[PDB]
């Protein structure tokens, strides 16, 4: 019996399971003080139990919303396939003040999109009672249940203080159109329409190209957008699909004349996360992107290469002042249709700057409208923190993520926990720290988090219970971020996981407290040297036994260099080298020795990459 | 005793070296006929066995050329080290047939190119004996050794019938100046200057932008330059360096007035090594060429992604039609210096065709002078045949190349093997072939030619010896291109070498005649089934044995599943899943028996990726 560690998470409890049948779920919704998360489903809402999940009942925790059977026809004589195409997935649900605190809701709905207006304990409201505006989404949430949108309900900043949804998806039951829209502005009180709606424009492809969209948050007095699309300045050269982050002021009451349902102040920018060299290497498509709830000033996203050719994916870090720098810079510009893409000089720029937010934006000249019609596309691209992706790794595509910060304050360090997707199921734990001024990474630890066949979806993080949340195709799971214990049975593995640290007089792995040994960032190697497992065994002549560390080794581990030394009073200090029959290596890292005797007895210490991770 | 193969190829012969000292060898030029193989180095050409270059002493065949102490004392006083710098490296070898056949040679010469004529017994010409228009190579070749330069000594063709040398480096001492260079048209009989000299403009970054070459042929009425170069055309959306043909007129006479020392007839254009999709992936640096001697319609190539970040080799096949095509199509354009690169319309291309030969270039319009000096690059990229690569590996820098051609006629089979080195020192052996139609490979052996920290500057190939000849800084090796029973003494690794074929009735792997068993394409897997090692082996009680097929792994077949099944006849057929005790896997594809008892006796078979291996 030697090190072991147990598999994870397919099958103190710390995986919880929720399930009732294949359902499609998607779109989360976190709060975290009524202990609730809100999960979107195909013709069904759901509302778990935050803190174990798994107390929740089919029956009792649902509101099903399926659609009528007038969209229902209507979507089967168009030539989608009733089974799941036509059926209602929600894919938009976020906090609304109306008459307190009550939930927006938009779904498919059979390829024709309508919205709602419900109460926190899943129930309808009253069907006397008239909601505002509310009906019809047809700019609010997708047709087509693949297609990846985004939205947020903004309570403040917008004209008149009215509420509205701003959202990025199709808006047609083609893939023709795809637009940033902000729903019609409406007083909930009186219900008189305060203002018309705000879009982007029809069919213009310098604004949107077949777009993807991963999120979108408020922050200061904008709404971003981040995405991905055709690079429409990269036609010239070839084909590529940029990332793209779009900023619309709060404020933005439209243009003049007959242009007024078109934003005054939408502006948007390639996303850089290259690595720093004479010939950057770009990790240009977007696959997701999360925020801190507690933080509007950093942004963290996956990026991949195009999924076609040799495949690489990374993640990268951006500050919302490098955000706004680009905003702040220079326009690119295509002078004709047969130009190149060049930026423009400061004094040709008119005033006010376009872009900035202004109340009432019908007021800003013919000169300034005019020229952010043409001008959507900022010359500079979004910088990434350091120059450098946190983390990237090779034939690795990743998707959603989460992200987690912790502070030791007595040793004054902080670290931040990245918590990855694969689309093989697959959830990797990153660590971030700084070693002699510079950051650097080094991937924690790698647990199964679904099945192969079976993507992620979906992915939050609730601060408060410290769990992780993963939604499938069929199940959603329950996981925590920490599992010192139940996981890390070595010192070796203990001591780099910044939630954990080693206790000695225990002799087991347990949450960090001051003290306790761990070294994240590996500048103090060998401290586990007195705490490593060492067997000694003697065992009988001729007859062929196994040394070995681990049962088998931890995936994070499994690609590192197993040298074995034997210190022997006749022999000495040496590294044993393997030979066809006495000296046998295994997968697990072991020793075999076929037809031990006398000469091999003595000490073996078994290293890793020059680190003792066992001894006999 | 099981499966081995030895080692190869450091340290029948099958492997021979040649050394006399660390002489930065570099050059190669085979004469089949005569059994000797030019190679160049520092300060010295050699003249070796091509059958067995172990026989060539370094004293009788050898011509030391060492720079003058006039060049050395300005080589010094640039700035640069005497040490290896301020030297003589050869870099053109060339057949010159001046009162019989003999030999053209250049060198860097202390960064003071200077050229040579010298007889085949390596000794100089009478120093009575004139040579006209010899005793400078300023555009002959580099200054720099570590520059990538071309060159080819064409003898028909030219104007007057005239002999010169096409090549192509840098021409200054300074990287400012790089050229596409003619040398002066001289009748060597009478001596009198017939024609001045060709060269691409000056300057001109159209033309070349910061090259580097890997090869120069002669085909038809043309000479074909390959290299890489900073991409022109992709400034408007990045930094990338592309891989470029160049194609002159062999009786290009130049233009008229004052511009009569440049290309009436130079074009470049792009090569393509991609992988076919929606969204292609390129390959944009070249490495090498290579081209067979009896036939000038093929042409074959390693290409590498931006060495920075995430790198990847492939080898890509051009025909000559293809090549042609491309210089026959539309021509690119930049209507000014902010303009987008558009092809020119049929309709613009000024008669006769710029890039088409004609005696006398000084005729052509004033039209299509103008219209070829700034048109130099074809819109169209080289196709490469079947719109995919030959090969293609991750992390992996492939360097020089050679291509063998093998047909047996009485089973209707054509194979192309092609021996790439790659920046690790080892060449990959790879096998072309066609199954059901389509063009498949597969990667035959990885043999060590040189130390890693050595790299391959030369390699060349000899269809009369059926050797391949690599060159490093320090030696010089000629390795077999089959090596059958040396290296494969299993039926499994010997029925997929092209090469080779595996005789059951003497159980040993040797060169392939009809009848014995060869199936390279795996059209036929399980042919081996009854070559099969099968060594019953019966043991005492408890004690441990180990069961393995090879001693170690053979390289390219590391990479594959090991599965043992066992048939016992109480438990029956089943898969060998590996236990913590019993069960355990070595890295040489092995199954170790810990506490042998009963039930384990049986048949066991070792399986690899579905195909029989080993039994026991
Ligand atoms: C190396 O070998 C490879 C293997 O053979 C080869 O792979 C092939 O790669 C392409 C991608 O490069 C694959 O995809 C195809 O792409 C085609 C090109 O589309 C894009 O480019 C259009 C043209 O843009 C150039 O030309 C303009 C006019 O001159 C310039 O203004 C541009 O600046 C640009 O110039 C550059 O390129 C020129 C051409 O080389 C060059 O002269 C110039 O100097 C400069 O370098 C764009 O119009 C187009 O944009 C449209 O579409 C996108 C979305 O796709 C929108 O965002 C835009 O708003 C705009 O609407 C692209 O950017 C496509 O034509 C082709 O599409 C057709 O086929 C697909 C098949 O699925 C259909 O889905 C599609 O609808 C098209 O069908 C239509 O046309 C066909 C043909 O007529 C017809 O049969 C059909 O009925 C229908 O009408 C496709 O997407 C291609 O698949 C790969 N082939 C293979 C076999 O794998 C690689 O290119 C080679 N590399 C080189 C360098 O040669
Ligand atoms: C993401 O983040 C990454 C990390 O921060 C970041 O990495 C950096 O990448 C660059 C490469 O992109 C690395 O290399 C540098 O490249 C610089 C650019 O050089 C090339 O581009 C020049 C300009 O071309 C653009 O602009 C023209 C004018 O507008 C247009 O006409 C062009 O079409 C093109 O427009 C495109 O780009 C615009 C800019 O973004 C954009 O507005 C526009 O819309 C369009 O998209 C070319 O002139 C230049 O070509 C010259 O040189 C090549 C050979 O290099 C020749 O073949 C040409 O004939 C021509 O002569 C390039 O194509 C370089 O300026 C920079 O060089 C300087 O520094 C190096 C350091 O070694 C020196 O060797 C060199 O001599 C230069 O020094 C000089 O300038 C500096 C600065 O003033 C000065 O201090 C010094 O004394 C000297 O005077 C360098 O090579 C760079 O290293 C990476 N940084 C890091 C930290 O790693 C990446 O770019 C980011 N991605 C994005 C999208 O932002
Ligand atoms: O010292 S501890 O904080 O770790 O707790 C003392 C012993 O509890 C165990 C299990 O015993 S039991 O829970 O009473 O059944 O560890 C377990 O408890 C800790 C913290 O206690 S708490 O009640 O759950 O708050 C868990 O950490 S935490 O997630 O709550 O922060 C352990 O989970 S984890 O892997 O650290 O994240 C949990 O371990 S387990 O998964 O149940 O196995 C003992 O652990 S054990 O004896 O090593 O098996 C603790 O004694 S210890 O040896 O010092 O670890
Ligand atoms: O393989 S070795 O030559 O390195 O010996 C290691 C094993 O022998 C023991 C037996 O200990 S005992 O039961 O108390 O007799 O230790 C003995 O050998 C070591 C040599 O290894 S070391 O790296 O130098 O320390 C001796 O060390 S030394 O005298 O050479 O300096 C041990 O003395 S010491 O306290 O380590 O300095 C010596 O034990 S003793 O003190 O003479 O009695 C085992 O070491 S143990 O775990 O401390 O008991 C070693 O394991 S084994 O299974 O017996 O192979
Ligand atoms: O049947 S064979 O063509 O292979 O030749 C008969 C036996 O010769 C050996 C070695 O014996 S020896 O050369 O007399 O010393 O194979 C060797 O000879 C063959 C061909 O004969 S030749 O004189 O060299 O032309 C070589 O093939 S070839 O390269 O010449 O085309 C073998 O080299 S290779 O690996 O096939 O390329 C060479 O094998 S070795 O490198 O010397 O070991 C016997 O091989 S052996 O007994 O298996 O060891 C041949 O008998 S065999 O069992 O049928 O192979
Ligand atoms: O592990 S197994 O149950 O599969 O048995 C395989 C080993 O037993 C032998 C002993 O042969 S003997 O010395 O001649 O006695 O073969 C015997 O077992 C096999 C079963 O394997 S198989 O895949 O079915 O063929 C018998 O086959 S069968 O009767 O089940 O159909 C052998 O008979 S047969 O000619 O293969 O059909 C049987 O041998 S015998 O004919 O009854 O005498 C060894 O096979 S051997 O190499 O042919 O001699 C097997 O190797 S072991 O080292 O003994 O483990
Ligand atoms: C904490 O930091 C320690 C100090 O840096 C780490 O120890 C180091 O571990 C590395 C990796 O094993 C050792 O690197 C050496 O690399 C050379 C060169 O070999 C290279 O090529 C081979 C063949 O392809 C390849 O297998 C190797 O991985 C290398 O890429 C080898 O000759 C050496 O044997 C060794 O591998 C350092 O030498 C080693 N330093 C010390 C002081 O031990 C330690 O692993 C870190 N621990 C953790 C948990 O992060
Ligand atoms: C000649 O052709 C035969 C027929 O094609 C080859 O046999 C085939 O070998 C492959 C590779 O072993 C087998 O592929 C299967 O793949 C599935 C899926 O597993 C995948 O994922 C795992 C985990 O990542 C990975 O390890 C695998 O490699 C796969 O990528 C597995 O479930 C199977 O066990 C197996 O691996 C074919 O099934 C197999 N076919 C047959 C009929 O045996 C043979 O290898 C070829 N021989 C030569 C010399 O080329
Ligand atoms: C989360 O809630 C579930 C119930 O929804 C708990 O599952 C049961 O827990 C008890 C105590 O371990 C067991 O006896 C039951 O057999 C469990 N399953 C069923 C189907 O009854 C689960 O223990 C809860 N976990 C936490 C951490 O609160
Ligand atoms: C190639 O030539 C070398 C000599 O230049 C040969 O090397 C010697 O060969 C004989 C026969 O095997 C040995 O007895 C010698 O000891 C070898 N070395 C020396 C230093 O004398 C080599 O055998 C030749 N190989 C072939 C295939 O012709
Ligand atoms: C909406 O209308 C009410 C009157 O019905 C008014 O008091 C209020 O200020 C208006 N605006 C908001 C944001 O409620
Ligand atoms: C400017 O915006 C403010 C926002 O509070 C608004 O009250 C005001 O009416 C707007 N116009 C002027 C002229 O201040
Ligand atoms: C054309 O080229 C040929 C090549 O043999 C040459 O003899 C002839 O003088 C050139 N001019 C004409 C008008 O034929």
């Amino acid at each position: 019996n030697l090190y072991y560690e147990p598999p994870c998470c397919t099958g103190k409890e710390h995986v919880q399971d929720f399930s009732c049948g294949p359902l499609h779920y998607k779109t989360f919704y976190m709060d975290e003080r009524n202990n609730a998360l809100y999960v979107g489903a195909m013709d069904r809402i759901f509302r778990l139990n935050l803190r174990n999940i798994s107390q929740s009942i089919c029956e009792r925790d649902v509101l099903i919303l399926e659609p009528t059977g007038s969209d229902i026809l209507n979507c089967v004589s168009k030539g989608k396939r009733e089974k799941v195409e036509c059926r209602n997935h929600i894919r938009v649900i976020q906090p609304m003040n109306f008459n307190g605190q009550k939930l927006y809701v938009c779904g498919t709905n059979a390829h024709n999109p309508k919205d709602y207006v419900i109460n926190a304990n899943l129930t309808h409201l009253p069907r006397s009672q008239y909601v505002p505006g509310i009906g019809l989404g047809i700019g609010k949430c997708p047709y087509d249940p693949a297609d990846n949108s985004t939205a947020v309900y903004v309570e403040n900043g917008n004209p008149f203080g009215l509420p509205a949804l701003y959202a990025g998806t199709n808006a047609e039951f083609t893939k023709a159109d795809s637009v940033i829209f902000r729903s019609d502005l409406y007083n909930l009180t009186n219900g008189r329409k305060e203002a018309n709606f705000k879009r982007t424009v029809k069919y213009d492809s310098k604004l949107l190209d077949k777009p993807n969209f991963v999120g979108s948050f408020e922050i200061g007095e904008f709404v971003y957008f981040f995405f991905r699309e055709h690079a429409v300045e990269y036609i010239n050269c070839g084909k590529a699909v940029y990332s793209r982050v779009a900023r619309v002021c709060k404020n933005d009451r439209g243009g003049k004349y007959m242009i007024s349902q078109n934003w005054a102040t939408y502006l948007k920018a390639r996303m850089n996360c290259s690595i720093s060299s004479e010939f950057p290497f770009y990790f240009n498509e977007i696959q997701s992107v999360y925020k801190m709830p507690t933080d509007d000033t950093k942004f963290y996203a996956t990026f991949t290469t195009n999924t076609n050719g040799l495949i690489g994916s990374a993640v990268c870090s951006y500050d919302i002042r490098d955000i706004n720098a680009a905003f702040d810079g220079k326009f690119k510009e295509q002078a004709t249709s047969n130009s190149a893409w060049l930026p423009v000089l400061n004094s040709k720029v008119p005033e006010p700057r376009p872009g900035t937010c202004h109340n009432d934006t019908a007021t800003l000249p013919d000169s300034v409208l005019n020229f952010i019609r043409k001008h959507p596309l900022m010359d500079k691209a979004v910088d990434h923190e350091f120059g450098n992706p946190v983390f990237f790794k090779r034939d690795v595509i990743l998707t959603k993520l989460v992200v987690d910060k912790i502070r030791i304050d007595k040793l004054n360090q902080e670290f931040l926990v990245y918590f990855v997707a694969t689309t093989s199921g697959h959830i990797y734990k990153i660590v971030q720290f700084m070693h002699y001024g510079q950051r650097h990474s080094n991937l924690v630890d790698i647990f199964e988090a679904s099945p192969h066949s079976e993507p992620i979806r979906e992915m939050t993080l609730s601060h408060k219970t410290g769990s992780l949340y993963v939604a499938t195709d069929h199940q959603v799971k329950q996981i925590d971020i920490a599992m010192c214990a139940r996981r890390y049975d070595s010192c070796f593995r203990c001591v780099s996981d910044p939630y954990c640290g080693w206790d000695k007089d225990v002799n087991a792995c347990r949450p960090y407290q001051l003290g306790l040994l761990q070294d994240v960032a590996n500048e103090t190697s060998g401290i586990c040297d007195t705490s490593v497992l060492r067997k000694k065994v003697t065992s009988s002549y001729g007859q062929t036994l196994h040394l070995s560390c681990f049962v088998k080794m931890p995936e994070v581990l499994r690609k590192k260099q197993t040298r074995w030394y034997h210190h022997s009073t006749e022999k000495g200090r040496y590294e044993v080298r393997y030979t066809p029959t006495k000296y046998i290596d295994t997968n697990e890292g072991g020793l075999v020795l076929l037809a031990v005797n006398e000469g091999d007895g003595g000490r073996y210490d078994s290293y890793l990459d020059g680190t003792l991770l066992c001894s006999y």
